[PDB]
């Protein structure tokens, strides 16, 4: 099963749906599919990943960055996110965080 996952960032030019498989990585998918996100660590310990999630629920439990307000405010780290239900993430969303 796959899940549609649309991805965000308008001064990337950046509008996009991708089929996203339920046991990959939201940042990995998207490398896949020919779009560029921004990444350091791929490890879930940074925020340089991060997105916001604006429609539908990931799987991050793999993450370590983002505290508990984050998460309930919608924040993601697309480098250890499985996506559980269609969902929007904008991108580049590590200045939002400051
Ligand atoms: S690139 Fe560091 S948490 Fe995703």
């Amino acid at each position: 099963p796959s899940f549609k996952v649309t991805l965000i960032n308008e001064t990337e030019g950046l509008n996009t749906t991708i089929e996203v498989p339920d046991d990959e990585y939201i940042l990995d998918a998207a490398e896949e599919q020919g779009i560029d996100l921004p990444y350091s660590c791929r490890a879930g310990a940074c925020s340089t990943c991060a997105g916001k999630i604006t429609a539908g629920t990931v799987d991050q439990s793999d993450q370590s960055f983002l505290d508990d307000d984050q998460i309930q405010a919608g924040y993601v780290l697309t480098c250890v996110a499985y996506p559980t239900s269609d969902c929007t993430i904008l991108t580049h969303q590590e200045e939002d965080l400051y």
